[PDB]
């Protein structure tokens, strides 16, 4: 059980040994396609690559390769696409997923700019007057409107299929402070975040998949998935005692290589969870306090 494992870790100090031991149980299958030579530059990182079998295909039209997966998970009955920050010729691709996906929120969990780096392109617009055209993908996105809180940010935008003239409102959750390789400032901060994403509609299963990405689309974006889905798992049941937390991240680590990246993550990601039961299971009030504590004004 979550609570009791997690004070057993933490009073024998062994949260670096447990998180080894999921790298080491971690699968490892193919990422052919992602290495392919003509692939090269629309991968950011060398060694952080889709697996060929959970890989997202592009439709069109001449390459469908992008550094994303679908992180399928059954028994919840929720999916995730988990990418990395989109570059600066892989723009266009990213909104082309959105839209083949069917996506109805994207989750940002990096600052473009980290420790004196381009980690992410600017690829949605910062007004509403300067609308982005892709090219490429024959699609315009549009700023509608933003609530700027103090450490996240919600973007209304319009994404348009230039062929069509079809358009759909996209939402976009910015979450600002959260350091790479680090972990958020409280779990009330994450939950407060997590929540409203929820509150939006965007995971509901009559949409596409989210899109969740940070930097590489593993370490922060891989928290934020574990603690979404272990919170659903226990929801389902109404049985916290059922989740079996490592067991979850070992199956999302199935989809993409490499999900949660130090130790600390892991752990946070069993204070979210066992922050965000309380709620689960029925203490309502919880959430306002989480507002409180996060600071968000
Ligand atoms: C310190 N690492 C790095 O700077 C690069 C690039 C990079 C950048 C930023 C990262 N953080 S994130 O995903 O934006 O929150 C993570 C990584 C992962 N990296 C990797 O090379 C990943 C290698 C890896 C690949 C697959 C699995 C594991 C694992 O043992 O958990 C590790
Ligand atoms: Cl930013
Ligand atoms: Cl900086
Ligand atoms: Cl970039
Ligand atoms: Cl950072
Ligand atoms: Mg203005």
């Amino acid at each position: 059980e979550m609570e009791k494992e997690f004070e057993q870790i933490d009073k024998s100090g062994s949260w670096a040994a447990i998180y080894q031991d999921i790298r080491h149980e971690a699968s490892d299958f193919p990422c052919r396609v992602a290495k392919l030579p003509k692939n090269k530059n629309r991968n950011r990182y060398r060694d952080v690559s889709p697996f060929d079998h959970s890989r997202i295909k592009l439709h069109q039209e001449d390459n469908d390769y992008i550094n994303a997966s679908l992180i399928k998970m059954e028994e919840a009955q929720r999916s995730y696409i988990l990418t990395q920050g989109p570059l600066p010729n892989t723009c266009g691709h990213f909104w082309e997923m959105v839209w083949e996906q069917k996506s109805r929120g994207v989750v940002m969990l990096n600052r473009v700019m980290e420790k004196g780096s381009l980690k992410c392109a600017q690829y949605w617009p910062q007004k509403e007057e300067k609308e982005m055209i892709f090219e490429d993908t024959n699609l315009k996105l549009t700023l509608i409107s933003e609530d700027i809180k103090s450490y996240y940010t919600v973007r209304q935008l319009e994404l348009e299929n230039l062929t069509t003239q079809e358009t759909r409102e996209i939402l976009h959750f910015h979450y600002t402070t959260w350091p790479d390789f680090g972990v958020p400032e409280s779990p009330a901060s994450f939950l407060n975040f997590l929540f409203k994403v929820r509150e939006s509609g965007s995971l509901s299963p009559e949409h596409g998949p989210v899109v969740v990405h940070c930097s590489a689309g593993i370490g922060r974006s891989g928290t934020f998935c574990l603690a979404d889905t272990c919170l659903l798992l226990m929801d389902k049941r109404k049985d916290p005692s059922s989740v079996d937390i490592k067991k979850v991240l070992l199956e999302m680590r199935k989809f993409r290589m490499g999900l949660i990246q130090t130790a600390d993550q892991l752990r946070f990601s069993y204070l979210a969870v066992i922050e965000g039961a309380k709620f689960i299971m029925g203490d309502s009030s919880v959430q306002d306090q989480w507002k409180e504590l996060s600071h968000e004004d």
